[PDB]
Parts: structure tokens; sequence; C-alpha cells
């Protein structure tokens, strides 16, 4: 038993991290096969970050301007291309440590592990969610750009996020591995609206099921609700509307605990309306929404 | 910016994990150099776990009874010895992936990362603290025994914990890598008192400094206190007494923020006496004590 904000083991991703330097800027790159992926703003100086014309800036750069270092050894750059907001540096050597991998675009509300890196070296790993507003609440300092988000299924690493920017609000924005920003964000030093965030209702419910599985049951009540009644409450509290797709994904947890999804929704409704009354659930004093139903089942089953 | 419950990158430890089977029991082992370390209860069946005579049970076992598998390949056991509650299986092959390592006994209140494993395969990584009562609040299922806790300084892995047992209370107990249990626990299927836990005051204060560094300042007040006045409040709220050693370790954070340690203590005093009033600090609705002052400085500086 026990429930933690557990990240995937980071080894497979650590072996892909490289340092990419261009001019005066250094950031992280992801070395998979014979390609190094990194944020395209590596070609910028602070001065042109206000309104960069990436196409014009990249034209002044040749393969020899991109210094790519893997640990203590230098990689030879034989090609460079810009795909959306990422650069793809073709190197003459395939990464011997390339795991089985995929590039996936996660949906808002999904979770993933982040391996924060500086100068191509890993510093830590943490689990987080793609917020409904497409930002992530990470922990990133200057130099962390190019750090990636991922999920692991058995031996396959599905890369979903590449860190690019921190908004003035202190929240984080980035792209999928094709360089497409999640959300409306642009790679420019300009104030950008993240937009209204919401609580990921299906995840809170999954975490309430995790709480029951791990012994915390004080919040279980004698009530039930309907999707429509529950969604009126969810709207009032800036929670995402619950759909039958969400109920369907909560099926395994409902079967595991014997608590019908709408009965758990009624517990959530009462917690939203009355608060926790100074009590805790799985060591938290708020409703946690960074565990998907898949995460709860995985952590409670022991998938390696 | 941003503050997360960040674990160390787990790659160096993943390369050490092996599966150890003895009779009908399978658990995790730690392969460093030519030795495999695992909990000694691997030699037990459920029947003798009630009151095991480990010395007598180990006598019925020979090197060939300990099946050690590293991924898909089998290790040849050439020696076996029991050191306290761990078994040391000498194998004929040194682990090629052995990182620079140390065995350290952490102090209560210190933190470390845990790589949860099943059948010698890693499933996840999470950060946790050694509680003042020497238990850890981990996330572990049946088969997780032998999973280890560690810290990383540059390239050196300091192993501090080996998972052994889950108490009836749902909390976790284990040993250092010399097989010495942290706390009063014994490796027996018997109800065992964990003892009164306390909140790690120095860690809460470090986390309050992390909050200020990352922008959350609502809790800062116009007050100050003394160590004696603060400790009267700490006693009332089951917080560990703050000493000058704790104030000294908080020095860097006090200098970074310009907030004197006793002024931060007065903020903590008011938060303890008045609660959060429905507000949050670094996304938490309670006072977090699982970040040491070292962890806050590391996460806010980017040590790789
Ligand atoms: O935000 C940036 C640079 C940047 C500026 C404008 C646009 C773009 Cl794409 C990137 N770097 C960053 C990332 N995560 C975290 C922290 C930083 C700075 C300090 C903390
Ligand atoms: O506690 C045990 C077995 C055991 C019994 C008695 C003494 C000793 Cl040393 C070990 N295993 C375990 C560890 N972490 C987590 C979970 C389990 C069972 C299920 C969850």
């Amino acid at each position: 038993s026990g429930f933690r904000k557990m990240a995937f083991p980071s080894g497979k991703v650590e072996g892909c991290m490289v340092q990419v330097t261009c001019g005066t800027t250094t950031l992280n790159g992801l070395w998979l096969d014979d390609v190094v992926y990194c944020p395209r703003h590596v070609i910028c100086t602070s001065e042109d970050m206000l309104n960069p014309n990436y196409e014009d800036l990249l034209i002044r750069k040749s393969n020899h301007n991109f210094l790519v270092q893997a640990g203590n050894v230098q990689l030879r750059v034989i090609g460079h291309s810009m795909q959306n907001c990422v650069l793809k540096l073709k190197v003459d050597t395939a990464n011997p440590k390339t795991p089985k991998y995929k590039f996936v675009r996660i949906q808002p509300g999904q979770t993933f592990s982040v391996l924060a890196c500086y100068n191509g070296s890993p510093s830590g790993v943490y689990q987080c969610a793609m917020r409904p507003n497409f930002t992530i609440k990470g922990s990133f300092l200057n130099g962390s750009c190019g750090s990636v988000g991922f999920n692991i299924d058995y031996d396959c690493v599905s890369f979903c996020y590449m860190h690019h920017m921190e908004l003035p609000t202190g929240v984080h924005a980035g792209t999928d591995l094709e360089g497409n920003f999640y959300g409306p964000f642009v790679d420019r030093q300009t104030a950008q609206a993240a937009g209204t965030d919401t609580t990921i209702t299906v995840n809170v419910l999954a975490w309430l099921y995790a709480a029951v599985i791990n012994g915390d049951r004080w919040f279980l009540n004698r009530f039930t609700t309907t999707l429509n009644d529950f969604n009126l409450v969810a709207m009032k509290y800036n929670y995402e509307p619950l759909t039958q797709d969400h109920v369907d994904i909560l099926g395994p947890l409902s079967a595991q605990t014997g608590i019908a999804v709408l009965d758990m929704c009624a517990s959530l409704k009462e917690l939203l309306q009355n608060g926790m009354n100074g009590r805790t659930i799985l060591g938290s004093a708020l409703l946690e929404d960074e565990f998907t139903p898949f995460d709860v089942v995985r952590q409670c089953s022991g998938v390696t």
C-alpha cells in the first residue's frame, strides 16, 4: 500500500540527453538514433528573443555552429532542419543507448514524467500533468530547455513533451517532439495568456478511488448523484465536466472497490461543497488531479 | 521557477537491480561489483515468517538455491552470507553497470529517492523522507522488497535504504545496506509499534523558504520569534524542536531571501496557530516536511 506522485524510471531517457550549444546559448537536446532534437530558440541571443524570425536566424547558422556534446564526447553535425519549434540536428553517429521510442502528442489531463536537465546532464525526475490549459506546473530553471516529458510502456519510451519556456506567471510551456507547442504559446519573449485552467475531474475521482484502495475512506458517504447533477457542481468549482467516456475509464477502479462511479462523484460533490474540514486524503489537504485512472491502476498493480 | 517533489534520476540504480528467488519467494536484489544485496526474508516461506530463526533457515540453503537473474541472464552464486537483515550473495561476475557508490545510514528527517521494483524490474521513482519515527511513507506492493533508497552527489550513488516490510498501519520499514533496520523494527510477521511521528520542522521551514523563492509570499508576516517561544509552539503541534544546528543549515536560504530564520519561524508559528485559511503554498494545502534545506537549494540551483 501507499500512494505517491511516482515518476517512471528515468534511465532510458538519461542515455538520450545531450548538451546543444549555438553561439552563446546552451540547452538540452534529445539524441535518438542519428538525430538530436532541441528547442529552436538555441539559435537566438537574448536580444532577438523579443520577436525572432527563426527562418532568418537559422540561415546564418551552419552545421558546425551547433556544438553537440554527449557526456564528454563531441557529436559531428552533418545536417540541420527546423520542424515547427524544434531543431533536428542530424549527427554522424546513432545513439547506442537509444531505447525503443515513439513520439506522441498527449491529451490535456494526461500525465507524464519529466527529466529536468542542465548542460545535457540530468538533475531530477518528477511526475506532472498536462493542464487543461496546456501548461505544465514543472520545476525548471534557466538552462532546463530541451528537458523532456515521457511515459514508458514496458520497454518503449513515448516522448510527449519538450520544455521550451516559462511564462511570466511561473508556469511552463513546451512542445510535442514534432515542435508543435501545446496550447496557444509561441516561442517569443512576450506576455502570453495561459487561459483558464480547470481541475481534471476524472483524475480527482481516480485519486479518490486510490485513497479507498489504500485505506482512506472517511469521505465515502451514503449519497449518489447523476452526471447532470454532478456537472452542475463541477461547473461551479471550475472542474472539467464528467462524461460517460470518463465513467468508462473509471470502470476498473469502480470494480476494484465496489463503489459505483456516480457514488464516488457524490463523495466528490460533498468534498467540493463542504471542503475537507481539516482532514487529509493520501497525505493531501486538497483534491489531487495529477493521477489518471491508468496511473492509479498501474501504481496499485506494480507494472514494470 | 516551480517546486516539485523531485527524485534523483534513477538510471544508475536501474542498472543494479536484479531478481533474487529462493524456494518459492522472489524479491529484488542490488547488484554492486560482485555482490548481490537483498532482504534476508527471501529464504522464508509465509509459514516461518511468524517467528523466523534466520540462522537455522539459511543453513538449509546452499549457493545454488539463490537464483539471481539480471534482466534475462542468470548470475552464478559462489558465496552467501548474512549481515544483520540482508543477504550478500557473492556472484562470479562484477556488475558492468556498477556506478561509483557508498553505503550510508541517513538520519531521520533526511530525504532520498526510492526506485520501486518488482521481479528485478523498475516500475517507478519517488522522493520521500525518513520519518522521525524511522518509517517511510512509500508506495510498495508485494514483491517490492529489496527496492532501494538513495541519494546522488555528482556521479556517486549513496545507497541508504533497502525496503523490507509493510507495517499493519500501512507504513514502511527497512534497513540500511548493512542490513540494520532503521527504527525498532524486526523482520517478523508481528504487529510492531512505529511510535509517535513528528513533523520535520527544519524541512517545513526550508519549504517555506522555497515558497518565497518561487513567488508564494502570502504567509510572510510582520512578526518574529525566539527559538524558545517557537519551540513551545512546535511542542504543541508535534513538530520537532528547532535547534541552532537547524538555524545554521537554513542560513543559505535565509541569505537568498533576506528573511531571518526566526522571522520565518514566526510565519510558521502563525500558520500552525491559524491554519492556511483555505489558501495554498506551492500547490499544497498543508505544511510540507519532505524537502530538506539541501533539497531546496539543489532544486533552486540546478545541481546535476
Ligand atoms: O523561458 C525561458 C527562455 C525563453 C524565453 C522566451 C521564449 C522562449 Cl521559447 C524561451 N527559459 C526558461 C525555461 N524554464 C524555466 C526558466 C526559464 C528562464 C528562467 C526559469
Ligand atoms: O511486508 C512484507 C512481507 C514481510 C512480512 C513480514 C516481515 C517482513 Cl521483513 C516482510 N511485504 C511487503 C512490503 N511492502 C509492501 C507490501 C508488502 C506486502 C503487501 C504490501
